[PDB]
């Protein structure tokens, strides 16, 4: 039973605890916790390459992409292994996560421990939005809060 | 090849940046940076077992022991993976870290990366103090700063 967590601040009001669990070896990944301080409406919500907060969020660098795809939803087979979609605020500005995904693990070459998850300003268009930056990023904006993943007991 | 980072954040502000570098996964790990906001003189410095920072440092857990051994200095065989020793501040309150560990490393059963690094309230006494604490914390005391190791470009 492998876990892992995350606590995500930034530079304005996001922050949140976000916390994965793998039952299996090359079993699905859940993902699930909570989001505060965010604009209703959908998120962007990926691992980045680089587990450095060096300079805060931008320091994380690219979308996790080990097997060098394009940008997509979870649900597409092309996607980053890092793409885990939108979270969605409601008027209260909380977004309430519980995701599973089978392309993230907690170990191996797709393991995501000691890598930052970022929550961002606008919606991941999933890679069906009419522009090349769909295709890269989701034109999901800027780096409202991020952290570390970390190994969790 | 391998490169790892670690922001610190504690009240004070006590403030680090702590870099990892391995050229090879049998070889050393270099570990160095600075951290600021210290009293003068000896902080312990250890590497946790969890990256979970959730409730604060207090979080991570106890020093990485992945071989069951008890608390020494970096230059004991008997020591856990994660015991670094001490950092040491002047009286600006700034310690230059520059360290070399050969039993850390950033990847394998050793590998640190998603764990947290801790600086100490108190020196640790690597483990020569004679109570039953030395040979498990090094009476290190509080939990000044912290931060998840992530990997790093
Ligand atoms: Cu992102
Ligand atoms: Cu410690
Ligand atoms: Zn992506
Ligand atoms: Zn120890």
């Amino acid at each position: 039973a492998t876990k892992a967590v995350c606590v995500l601040k930034g530079d304005g009001p996001v922050q949140g605890i976000i916390n994965f669990e793998q039952k299996e070896s090359n079993g699905p990944v859940k993902v699930w916790g909570s989001i505060k301080g965010l604009t209703e409406g959908l998120h962007g919500f990926h691992v980045h390459e680089f587990g450095d907060n060096t300079a805060g969020c931008t320091s994380a660098g690219p979308h996790f992409n080990p097997l060098s795809r394009k940008h997509g939803g979870p649900k597409d087979e092309e996607r980053h292994v890092g793409d885990l979609g939108n979270v969605t605020a409601d008027k209260d500005g909380v977004a309430d996560v519980s995701i599973e995904d089978s392309v993230i693990s907690l170990s191996g070459d797709h393991c995501i421990i000691g890598r930052t998850l970022v929550v961002h300003e606008k919606a991941d268009d999933l890679g069906k939005g009419g522009n090349e930056e769909s295709t890269k990023t989701g034109n999901a904006g800027s780096r409202l809060a991020c952290g570390v993943i970390g190994i969790a007991q």
